[PDB]
């Protein structure tokens, strides 16, 4: 029902996507890697002391706090939504096999029994209109970059001077390149100007998943997580198989003598794909133009800090439902890239520029290695790209693509099932653009709070209200989808980018307040994502530069959680029995030491001076740079504390660039 083309690293068309240099030709050949993360500098996530700690810890916060969620997802209480045996994974070392990527995913989408187009001409129109809102009047910005960031296919550098280079002459041919495109010369565009190529594909770990102790057994169970083998991927699901990955540690002990101790398992692995940086160029120079945009004048809806930036909002609602999308990226449909691109097209944007967007969300990508000895295989032909795998985790503006998706997609909900009486503002573009403008300010007796798939669905008084609580039950109920688009359920213990949304008795959001999620805290502290690369003497560079900073923020970030001193304590005890030392003592030294190292970096900061004017935002991102592409944006950062991690191109080279892209 088509294949899609796959060739190994051997064939022309995968060489091409590497140049001629050391790095690049590595990451065309990395083979598969695997094991224990350092988890803070001296410790290793796999040491004995540690699991035993994390055994003792999980097993005690999980008998003394079991979670606090009625039939309805809201949690009440103690603030716990699940069992805290989420720690107990051997980080560094994945389930195997990872997944291959889907090379289309028109089928998995059509069985799912969801759309293959705005299914009412309303719903063409409100996607219209998103695009309208979103891409119109938007200001010239510095196009930031990422430090220590990867330009991936072809160059594979990591060097800021050569980032910035690359760009700079991408903004400057951009033009050219779409026009090639347009021509459908992609192998040329490609080959002069690097605008083409595919993803490359990285496994990523998901430090923690759930796990469950049996009663039965006593023995704990893994979530089974399901991965698809080559042959699923390239027939779009027709044929091949999707089995689950093994997720089971034993391993461990025979071929690397790891003392897996009972209950551990190996980490779920996603996928993530790197896009070719002289195309993301021209996209970033648009992104983040609508990013301000939209967290500026649409700031209701889409621009969220603090726990209580979210209460006030929410508060004011009679009605707050906690929605939860399955698999988001891989289900996101390639026709509402299409539609994007129409209606961009319409708005007056130079279709040269548009092309290149286009281009971005049907690129073939490059398999590295989700299983040992496998792999180093390109889906799909770079010079006709056709991919249909949904949204690739790096393309240029890939939140916008989800929040513009979704945003939509829970208005249609709310509008299907619990505001007939507002279609009749929906006739056409104009009336369609002055309605959505109406409702992302918070304007209607309908709203929402959304960033992608996360969203706080919103009924203040009325005549939808009645709707609203119908559509909550038809989402417990669970056995109807509410949408034609996207499958959708309620969170299953609400909580919002973040934060555990804290009902009380009465169970209704004027009384409740917002929590930061405790079970993050234990994530965030004994099972990050990456290790500390010590390794690494830049640690701007680093994907944890400042570690120890997070304990500054600790307080700020969890203090309101309903168990957070006895979570501590818990810590501090079960830490004392199995190192002998303070955990707290631990901290307050890391803390002290990150905090000089962090001086040596900041031009403001004395050389010796406290962590005294950065906000806890500040502190979390510097410890964990990940949660500025999830929780929070360069809005939100001090801006001394941004140059830390970024970088960018001149305003004078975006904003020639910005005004031969944007209509007017
Ligand atoms: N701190 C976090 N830890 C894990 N995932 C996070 C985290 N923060 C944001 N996310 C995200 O929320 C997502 C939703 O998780 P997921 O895709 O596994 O769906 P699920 O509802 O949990 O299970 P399933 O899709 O299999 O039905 C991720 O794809 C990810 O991008």
């Amino acid at each position: 029902p088509r294949r899609a083309p796959a060739f190994p690293l051997s064939d022309i068309k995968a060489q091409m996507l590497f140049a001629n240099n050391i790095k690049a030709q590595q990451a065309s050949k990395r083979s598969f890697k695997e094991g224990a993360i350092e988890t803070y500098e001296g410790l290793l996530s796999v040491d004995p002391r540690f699991l035993s700690f994390k055994n003792e810890l999980s097993r005690y916060l999980t008998d003394h706090f079991p979670a606090n969620v009625d039939e309805y997802g809201r949690v009440y209480g103690n603030g716990v939504r699940t069992n805290f045996f989420g720690m107990r994974h051997m980080n560094g070392f994945p389930m195997i096999p990872a997944t291959w990527p889907l090379a289309s995913n028109l089928k998995k989408r059509a069985d799912a029994d969801l759309a293959d187009g705005p299914v009412s001409e309303r719903d063409n129109l409100l996607f219209r209109a998103a695009v309208r809102l979103m891409f119109s009047d938007l200001e010239p910005v510095p196009l930031k970059i990422r430090k220590g960031s990867s330009t991936c296919i072809p160059y594979f550098s990591n060097d800021m001077g050569t980032k910035i280079e690359i760009a700079e002459r991408a903004l400057e041919k951009a033009e050219e390149a779409g026009n090639l495109m347009l021509q459908g010369k992609f192998d040329d565009a490609y080959q002069l100007h690097q605008m083409g190529g595919a993803y490359y594909v990285v496994y990523r770990a998901q430090s923690t998943d759930a796990i469950t102790l049996d009663p039965k057994t006593g023995k704990f169970v893994s979530k089974d997580r399901m991965v698809a083998d080559f042959e699923y991927a390239v027939t779009g699901g027709e044929q091949g198989s999707l089995f689950a990955a093994s997720k089971d540690a034993s391993r461990l002990k025979e071929q690397y003598g790891i003392d897996v101790p009972d209950g551990f398992f190996c980490e779920r692995r996603r996928t993530a794909m790197g896009g070719p940086f002289a195309l993301n160029a021209p996209i970033m120079a648009v992104a983040q133009p609508v990013r301000n945009k939209i967290y500026s004048k649409y700031a209701y809806t889409f621009h969220h800090t603090t726990r209580l930036n979210k209460e006030e909002k929410v508060k004011e609602w009679s009605l707050c439902v906690a929605t939860d999308v399955s698999d988001h990226d891989t289900f996101w449909p390639g026709w509402l890239r299409d539609l994007i691109c129409d209606e961009l097209l319409n708005m007056g944007y130079a279709p040269w520029w548009v092309k290149l967007f286009e281009t971005s969300l049907k690129l073939p990508v490059y398999v590295g290695a989700p299983a040992p000895e496998q792999g180093h295989t390109l889906l799909g032909d770079p010079s006709n790209p056709d991919l249909e795998v949904g949204l690739s985790s790096g393309q240029g503006a890939t939140d916008l693509m989800g929040t513009l998706l979704m945003s939509i997609t829970y208005l249609v909900m709310q509008l299907d099932h619990t505001a007939p009486h507002l279609n009749s503002r929906i006739k056409d573009m104009p009336s369609a653009c002055r309605f959505l403008d109406s409702y992302w300010q918070g304007h209607e007796e309908i709203r929402q709070i959304s960033k992608s798939d996360d969203a706080m669905l919103g009924w203040t008084k009325g005549r939808a209200l009645v709707g609203g609580h119908r559509l909550f039950e038809m989402l417990k109920e669970g056995k109807v989808n509410p949408s034609p688009y996207m499958k959708i359920s309620y969170e299953h213990g609400g909580a919002f980018l973040g934060d555990i949304l804290l009902y009380d008795s009465r169970r209704e959001p004027g009384s409740a307040i917002f929590v930061g999620n405790i079970n993050s805290m234990l994530n965030n502290q004994f099972s990050p994502e990456y290790g500390v690369q010590s390794g690494v003497r830049d640690r701007s560079k680093r994907k944890r530069p400042f570690p120890g900073l997070a304990w500054a923020s600790m307080k700020d970030t969890y203090g309101a959680c309903p168990i957070y001193s006895d979570v501590l304590e818990a810590i501090e005890r079960c830490w004392w029995n199995a190192f002998g030392e303070s955990y707290r003592a631990y901290r307050e030294d890391m803390l002290k030491r990150d905090t000089l190292e962090l001086s040596r970096y900041v031009a403001s900061m004395a050389r010796q001076a406290g962590l005294a004017e950065l906000t806890p935002i500040d502190l979390e991102v510097l410890a964990d740079p990940n949660k500025l592409q999830y929780k929070w944006t360069e809005a939100d950062v001090s801006a001394n504390i941004h140059e830390v991690l970024m970088h960018g191109v001149s305003v004078e080279k975006t904003e020639r660039f910005l005004r031969s892209v944007m209509p007017r």
